[PDB]
């Protein structure tokens, strides 16, 4: 299937244990892909003084589209030095391991892999 129904866990930063996936933009991307497929992905939600608190490059998931069964559709964009590795829409947070911290919420999406 193209795209996959998954509830992330939504952490706070200052919990984050692993705060990025890797070294290049390619890298992050590929261990962001394994983390979702294994169920080990948590999400940040980017608010001022977030982003210096974890590691480049970034992975975000944004808006693909304007909601199937509560699920919003996303893609992934990495980022590093501010230059952006993918096109798409508004960022729901930033994607980081997760390592069995403990949520706030969960955000149910529905990923484009
Ligand atoms: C990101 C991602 C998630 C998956 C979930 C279940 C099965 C396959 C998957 C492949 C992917 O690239």
């Amino acid at each position: 299937k193209t795209h996959v129904q998954l509830s992330l866990p939504v952490l706070q930063v200052r919990d984050v244990l692993v705060r990025g996936f890797g070294d290049s933009v390619e890298e992050v991307l590929s261990e962001a892909r394994q983390h979702l497929k294994d169920g080990t992905c948590g999400l940040v939600e980017v608010e001022k003084g977030v982003l210096p608190q974890l590691e480049q490059p970034y992975v975000f998931i944004k808006r693909s589209d304007a909601a199937p069964h509560g699920h919003v559709m996303v893609e992934l964009v990495a980022e590093l030095e501010g230059i952006q590795y993918g096109r798409s829409g508004e960022t729901l947070g930033v994607l980081v391991p997760h390592v069995g911290e403990i949520p706030v919420a969960y955000r149910k999406v529905l990923l484009r892999k």
